[PDB]
């Protein structure tokens, strides 16, 4: 997983400076929903198993 776990190096840097903000949390907690819900789908290899 090196074409896609170089996308899981974002889920600790969209957070290395999430906890560094000044007061915007459920704001940023909706951009791990347009950059942290995106890498999710769609998966081919029809989920049985994908795994």
């Amino acid at each position: 997983a090196e074409l896609v776990a170089s996308a899981k190096a974002a889920i600790s840097q969209a957070s290395d400076v999430a906890a560094l903000d000044n007061v915007r949390v459920e704001y940023l907690g909706k951009k791990g929903h347009l950059t942290l819900q995106m890498t999710t789908l769609r998966e081919l290899p029809p989920e049985e198993r994908p795994a």
